[PDB]
């Protein structure tokens, strides 16, 4: 049985991100969010609304990634070094989790708090999003999976990471963007600084998987993820318009969901398909 | 579907390990171990394949439980936040894994390198401790396990990290104690010190599982877990005669298992199961 050995590359990249993870690491104590509330106090109802209910569903993002989707991809791969800088942004997902929550005790009461996470755990669209990303990570609760079934939970976690959660930062960017809870913003952008290197790893060993599939399975597999991309993408247009209509914000925000959307298609060595970002996100960035 | 709420406490403990997990987060560049030479050309010959031999199989430990070990515990666990401790640990198990590189790569060849890894990969006794563990965690490869087999997957874990590890940690202490080899062991006492609040906290997680089974399931389990702690002490002292003849510990060794084996059950909220000793004086010190 095999321990891993980090004096023998088992490929070219994952020393590389193992090294990078380790670099960006962080955890919440270090930013301190009391400032904003002079920017949250300005807010409207709606808005403090629209921004309590995206920071729920990223919680909930992270909560599957780092207690589902990570666990059970990295526990069926092979290399071993790959395995380890899984575990390690597992751990960090956990980490993005607990940050949402330091945030919620600055900006809302025990109460309001229980009402978001409540909230989030009745929600229908929210629901349905999730449960049919972690119906690929269930498929892995077996001691045999076939590699189109490890393939497309990986397609899963890149469309999660890179795709699914972004109508949720949109929201975060476009007040930090325009000088309101500029703290909290900060968390968002190390979250998303992490968000960015974990799609691109699991694509990368998407694409490893891919192409050790027959013909047969890769065109079966094209199929599945073309088909769930258009799945959520569905869903998520159902969400920003439950979400932003209150706030004016609906087809900025579905511009940013297909930008990001292409972004995971390429993350996963794949062609774009959706034809910028909006202005104020990229000056939250 | 629930997202973790840490507004909220899901329990009396979890809020404190994550806490004193990410505090004593550590990483292998930390620990400069190129000054180890000096005493590592005073040692034997077998003393130096002990020594390389026992950090394979501490690597093959953590390598299990970071990719096997605390994954398929925590995807199971219904408490979100003890979820997010064990993820955290298992990260940790892979920085401990990788620290292990980092020492070969200054007291071995490329080549001495391969040759320990291979052995490890061979070794008919690794194989056997490892797959009885391991057998315990692919149990938990199904949609929906039990409780009995979720807390026998915990029981494995506390005795993986709690006790089957030390036959192998006594000795990097054991030369540490003696003043040979101190870099590494700054970094082996990093580990114990993780290892140690690891086996603490799935102990706590398993006593709460146990609470909550049918009287008949307890009994079960119960049995199981000594007839385990026995079998794998067995395969142990047959490790560690052959580990330790040649360098004439094999008797402190066991001494080091049987104290380790009795805190494991201390972690699960059983009584100890072997003579009460004191630790052997020159680990103590290398702690
Ligand atoms: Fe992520
Ligand atoms: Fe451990
Ligand atoms: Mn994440």
């Amino acid at each position: 049985m095999r321990a891993v050995n980090w004096n023998k590359k088992e490929d070219d990249f994952s020393l590389m991100f193992w090294k990078q993870n380790i670099a960006q690491f962080w955890t919440e104590e270090e930013i301190a969010v009391s400032s904003d509330k002079n920017t949250w106090v300005q807010l409207s109802k709606e808005e403090q609304i629209a921004y309590k209910r995206v920071l729920g569903g990223l919680t909930l993002g992270d909560t599957k990634q780092g207690g589902e989707g990570m666990p059970l991809v990295l526990v069926h791969l092979e290399n071993l070094q790959a395995k380890s800088v899984l575990a390690f942004m597992g751990a960090m997902e956990e980490v993005h989790a607990k940050s949402y929550s330091h945030i919620f005790t600055t900006l809302a009461t025990e109460e309001e708090i229980d009402e978001i996470f409540d909230w989030v755990d009745t929600h229908p669209l929210l629901e349905k999003k999730a449960g049919i990303i972690t119906s690929y990570y269930r498929r892995l609760l077996k001691p045999e999976v076939t590699k189109k079934e490890l393939y497309m939970a990986m397609v899963a976690s890149v469309f999660l990471e890179s795709y699914l959660f972004y109508s949720g930062f949109f929201y975060p960017l476009y007040l930090a963007g325009q000088g309101k809870l500029t703290a909290s913003g900060e968390i968002i952008n190390l979250i998303i600084r992490d968000e960015s290197i974990h799609g691109v790893f699991v694509g990368i060993l998407a694409q490893q998987i891919f192409a050790e599939l027959s013909a047969e399975d890769q065109q079966e597999v094209q199929k599945e993820t073309q088909e769930l991309l258009m799945e959520l993408y569905e869903i998520e247009m159902a969400y920003t318009e439950e979400i932003y209509t209150s706030i004016g914000l609906v087809e900025d925000v579905n511009r940013f969901v297909r930008y990001n959307a292409n972004k995971g298609l390429m993350n996963l060595g794949l062609e774009p398909k959706f034809e910028e970002i909006n202005p104020i996100v990229l000056n939250g960035l």
